[PDB]
């Protein structure tokens, strides 16, 4: 292998799992093996969560001023080293370095930061019920958590969720994906170099339905964060709920809606459509997959986004010129074609790509060009069904409220977006949308102080803002009486 | 029957339900049938559904002070009609009149005032990124919700579950327990005198392992609110989260501790313990069922616990000089009589009652004599274990950490409370307790303000407060791009 | 004198001035005296505060929820003389029963009625220091405050004045102007019927040189809000200050800026430059009286606005088809005359209007002509200046920066609107305009949800919304020190 | 002079004022001529001001974390420089380094601290109206503001005004005391080297005399903070005030009751006692110079107190191992002797101190003896003015309503704090101190949390905690129409 094996970061150092069983994790790009990586045990859940509980008391025992210095230390290591971050990040998923080095570790660092500097804020409530008593509230860490990671953006999402669980003083519990543990494991490190106490965030490699669902059952976990698709997210919260009980956020799939109205600039909009669908080799959740164009527009939208996917630089992601690079996995390719497939045997027009590319040294890898279908129809399986590949449905319609209600009109409700110059359309149709994620003129960009998660089917809870923060915090009320007790009896 | 046939409500009315089949709901006090209630069939939850979906459109096309004046105006109903509605929950329930007509509607309609109020303060946030961009959130209705009650305080629960539901916008189908369905169709009634639209507050009745199923399973709505016991939680929990991803909040049950320091007032101690145990005839879920005394302070507190409760007047409901009824139904006294049995088997010391009360007129009802328990241990069941009964377990310990450490040995966490006069020791030890409910010097009250539920296996999520009205809508993040929009490709 | 003489309101009923002195309140309609009205003397200033004291003590004793009601008690009497109070308030100021009946008290009582709903949310903050100390924050009343108001709204703004101040505890003596007393003195009956304390409200009539004075120099009182000329303002806020360093909040005068874009609607433009212009005969802080209009359709824009103005129904303010009455006031008419006539003498063009209307009756009246000017310059007169009548000065501009560095080239800083079909310049420039009221493709509404005050020169502090009603509390921050305390010495 | 001339700061490095003018800054332990000062000119003013509105613009037009960084930035160099500038501090105060290396920076860079993690956080609000529109607000800097420091913690204070005027985006022109004027500009060489841009925190010296007013009658300063005594505040709120409308915070002078109840440790309530008025030699704003002790306890607690001054460390400020300190300038020396004498005439009961110490070195420099007056009255001017020195006024009590009573008899009301180890009395007499600042069981405590200020004529707002930068922004509505405008003409 590339690297040397992987083992499992528990109580501020890496330990032996004892399972006696491994994984490797491979290289998309060309299939190279890059670390045989350990698989915990139930017991290996046991110790991550003694662990966690000893480290958590430490950690709430200090200042909330020495956790906001101890976490922007970890944001400071984080900048050092985001290319060298970046580099192993590109190995493990396959993404282009020009969005590893830009995307992954400044965003993922940018959530981090932004909690470190809120942790003094935290605060309960005060209230009066008369001269003789008040209540007052606390916001007490709720102990132990844990999170299940998604392998499209690994660390990005190890950040989002440990940030605020960190600053809100639990420790916390993160299973990578399988398919991409390397840089969670590095992640743990600089937690540790920056101060955060032994146990505070453990990390345990291995499979979802069997170290993912360990965690999910174990009685002393307080609350679940789990990433990944619509289907996974139910099991999982079932076996949260009936086990326990926990608190759950899910941050799931979607198919959101990008509705471009007729008085769009064309350009914008072909812009949008393109970065809602390409980026990530078509891999974000919130990726825009239906496209909606007027009819009188069709066929310049479409002549826009041909010419821009026609540009698209597919290729080595090692090649800071690649923008585009192979899919996660082989398997996932191949799940990516069988849609594809799909949408030419249902008689969607095909407007580009189609098919893998296997050309010089593409045929090492998982290469599905960027793909534009056209003419689609509401109950074509591309057009209902999330695909996670880069595969962009192009659907004509008529009338505002036509695209609108189309838009709504499935069980996922992650993200949407408008494009239009009109003041009063762009706010009136976003309004009308049913999604948590909106965007106006623009898509993918999700600041720090933005909450983010599904309606419907797409999310529990939320992720980034301030809100959220909350949301990582139990709520004890205090009731102090001063004045005397009156018993009935 | 004492009154007409129970059918369901839908739409602003009573309609048949389509299952041919009903229930008897049974006067605790004397057996006797106080009515036939119909059970909803699977197609008539679809048409709750559907009446809500369309009902809620209507409440939340309103304006915010329309929808307060709406509530508003059911508050002021509710106050004219409360000793009405006091006696036919004490029917329902066998809780004495003298509860009732002062507790369960008083404070059912406190909390339904508290929101009415808050309607127009439900606020989203705007957040500047740079000068050609900025988000702002909305706090949109979730839409449909469901409530689902428990039986021991009836058209409390069922205030306390909708006001929240209905001041943030949203349609409610309630379900009452099937032990207690009448009051809660009378506040149907009540919010459709009031002006709440049609299919807003609709009421199914019938059983949790049905109609209640058939709720927590269906695609359209959107979160589920329960109250009633952990294990019934769990597999709600589990439904709701598995079928469609719905928002939850659990109410659940409860072994909360009471600490009596030495330096405590035996007087109120006693007082509090006492209140603690036996109001509702000890069917709270906040209950201090597990009683802590120093042991230097055993005897002269068992004294002060006996004279308290062989003073407490149980008998007929009616009786305005009733003070302790019969239990809420026949095979639950069961229950509690059977786990008494466990104390007398597992040689706690019996202080108090014991037994069935058969003089006379009672042996009609399910009656249970106030219980105490003394010399009790940690392993004992009647310790580890939910009884919902008079039964109060009195455990002696020797130092404060001791007492706290063994508060905290248990898989609940709904409430706790302490009794002290020492500044430092009242908070001290109330900050070290893992409940999310704690009183000082007191117990029971429950005020509007106060964001309540539990810990650990007692609940998800919270009731009343301003911090609940918040849970019942969904946030949507929606970011204004004023300038140019870049692409990589 | 068509009423009897009004007396001072103290302690929940009218009692005699001590002053000898009295004053009359006339009608702009025809010249009718309406009463006489008494002036309160120094001592009488003195009674009102002990009064007050005493009555806040009683006020504050009660639980959130008894002033919510209250309150609320208050609104719904409002609501049942709504008109009555209308007829009075159009007599009293010459304002058309038109807009008496669907404004003044209309909203005046819907910021009571909304903040009647928020008494019970008024929460002090809970903040953890360390696990042997942690602060909570109350938010008390201030005690005593003072009102001053202005004659252009006089019920509504007595109204929003005493709503927050009231919610949050405290009492208020209420000064009117003395041109416009009558209505308050209703007020003050309407709260003491609704059930609020003898003290809480109380009214003193007279001048602002002397009673206005006498209030902003009470040791006792603890914040002033007034309402009025940036002149009188700056006196007003001095004394209050250097004398006891008083809270204080004004809302001033202003000269705000419409800024019409050439992609605009000009009906909707001309529709909203006449609203913003010529509602309550121009006698509104809040105008928009500098209107920004685009070269290419000054002319367009002109005839637009001509044909409006043109079918204003000037007359009588008791005929309900009138809906342009005469100015408050007779001396105010002269001031309003001598702006027009600077208007002339500065060579602007005169597009209609311009002069008294004294044909038939209106002779007898204080009449001004609804008048706009155009080919305004910046530094005239009655483009610098609040004019505070019926005048309109239309200023040509060129381009968007011109426009908007124009539109923030004052020493006022209000209100300010703009409009436009573009969602990027509607966001765009409101962003940059320097006022605290902005409006975008509106004018005039004033949500009671929405803070509103100036920026610069037209005030200090706000109105409405939550922010306000925070603003009539003080902080007290209680660290509660529950371990060891160390001294250096 | 030990130093070299000090210039201004304006602009990111140091410029010549054009008074010809300077004043000496002396150190009270010994007389020495620390260094001269050039005193701003009415014209430096101004170029301070136009340096202010430019920066000002730079620092607003960055992001929030890259302002947030920066602060941060400055941060670590303060932690630095520590040291240093505490050394620095000790010269020019006389206070002792074991105060100005462990309070004076620590506590000020915390504040600092505090709110550079709080700069995303700042949001506005939005609030929907109806489907056809909604309003939203910005928080926006209010541009350039004014800080005025006090003599006794001068770089802190500078601090904690900057802090908060830098962190909500505004630039602050800043005035140490005449008395003190070195840390502030050695604080102003740390932005620039942090990162702040120039003009954003400038520093004029000179004193209340000239350039004091002069920045708070300038028109174009937005607000003013101000520490210092009441007296001085009253005039500089007139100014502010009457010039331009500013926003003004003051922090002023206060008469702080300490109330020692009967069940009180006399041992801590001692330490206490001495803590709350012998720290930095007496000359904190928030001292508790009024003790209440209760007749039973006097003799008692007279003795602790005399037990605990006689080991006070009087001596040499240089010398780690003073704790006390000489007086901040022999002006304020004779001051501070003329109260003492005051007390001496007025026949309280000198238990201590009550002189200059003139041995040895001391004669050369400030020194007052730590004093203590006992059998204290109401009437006596030492305890009714504030002393700002060593001088500790005890007064007997005999019940406990008396003891609150006369505490709150003042016109100040800036702290207040209760020694008594009982729940309920601790909470009960707190909530009934008409003080901003409420201790429990302590004394001088201060975290960046607690929002801190006076009520009554000891303050107007608040500084600290996050409700203090809330007042740093001012607020602009935006109401976006999106349906049609309707206009009654
Ligand atoms: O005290 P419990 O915890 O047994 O029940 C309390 C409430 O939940 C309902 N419930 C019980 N089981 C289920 C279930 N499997 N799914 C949904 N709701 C249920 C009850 O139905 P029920 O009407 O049978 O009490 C009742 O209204
Ligand atoms: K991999
Ligand atoms: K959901
Ligand atoms: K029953
Ligand atoms: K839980
Ligand atoms: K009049
Ligand atoms: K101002
Ligand atoms: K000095
Ligand atoms: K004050």
């Amino acid at each position: 292998a590339r690297f040397e094996e992987q083992k499992l970061y528990i109580g501020g150092r890496y330990v032996e799992a004892s399972s006696g069983a491994t994984f490797e994790t491979i290289n998309p790009a060309n299939g190279e093996v890059l670390a045989k990586v350990q698989r915990a045990s139930r017991e290996d859940v046991e110790r991550a969560v003694q662990s966690a509980v000893e480290g958590q008391k430490v950690w709430a025992a200090m200042t909330a001023m020495q956790r906001s210095r101890i976490l922007r230390r970890a944001v400071d290591i984080l900048r050092e080293r985001n290319d060298e971050l970046a580099a192993l990040e590109t190995l493990d998923t396959g993404k282009p370095l020009a969005e590893t080095r830009s995307v992954d570790i400044v965003t993922g660092a940018d959530v981090l930061e932004y909690y470190a500097g809120l942790v003094p804020a935290i605060e309960g409530e005060q209230i009066p019920l008369r001269e003789t008593s008040f209540v007052y509230t606390r916001r007490e860490p709720l102990g132990v958590v844990a999170g299940i990671g998604a392998w499209n953006y690994p660390v990005q999402i190890a950040l989002w969720k440990s940030a605020p669980a960190l600053a809100a003083g639990n420790a916390m519990i993160f299973k990578p994906s399988e398919v991409t543990p390397l840089t969670a494991l590095k992640l743990a490190e600089i937690y540790t170099e920056a101060g955060v106490p032994d146990g505070v965030f453990n990390v345990l490699t291995g499979s979802g339905r069997e170290v993912g669902q360990w965690l999910t059952e174990h009685p002393l976990i307080e609350k679940i964060s789990f990433t990944g698709g619509t289907s996974t997210g139910k099991k999982v919260m079932a076996s949260a709920s009936s086990s326990s009980l926990k608190e759950v956020t899910m941050a799931l799939g979607g198919k959101s809606p990008l509705i471009i109205f007729p008085d769009a600039d064309l350009d914008r909009a072909a812009d949008i459509a393109v970065m809602a669908n390409f980026f990530s080799s078509g891999q974000v959740c919130t990726n825009g997959t239906r496209v909606f164009i007027h009819r009188s527009q069709q066929a310049r939208f479409e002549a826009k986004v041909l010419e821009r996917v026609q540009r698209i630089r597919l290729g080595d992601p090692q090649d800071e010129n690649t923008n585009f690079g192979p899919l996660v996995s082989f398997p996932h390719m191949e799940s990516v074609l069988g849609y594809i497939e799909s949408g030419k045997a249902q008689k969607a027009r095909l407007l580009c790509g189609g098919e893998r590319v296997t050309d010089g040294a593409f045929g090492k890898g998982a290469y599905v060009a960027p793909t534009v279908f056209t003419d689609c129809r509401d109950d074509m399986t591309i057009v209902r069904e999330e695909i996670f590949g880069p595969v962009m449905s192009i659907l004509v319609y008529d009338d505002e409220d036509e695209a609108i209600r189309r838009a709504n009109d499935t069980e996922y409700g992650l993200a949407a977006g408008v494009v239009t110059q009109d003041l009063a359309r762009a706010h009136r149709a976003i309004h009308r949308l049913e999604a948590g994620i909106c965007w106006i003129n623009t898509w993918g960009e999700s600041p720090a102080e933005m909450p983010v998660g599904g309606y419907k089917q797409s999310g529990v809870g939320r992720e980034n803002g301030l809100t959220t923060l909350a949301h990582y915090t139990r709520i004890k009320s205090v009731q102090v009486e001063l004045g005397d007790y009156a018993s009935v009896f």
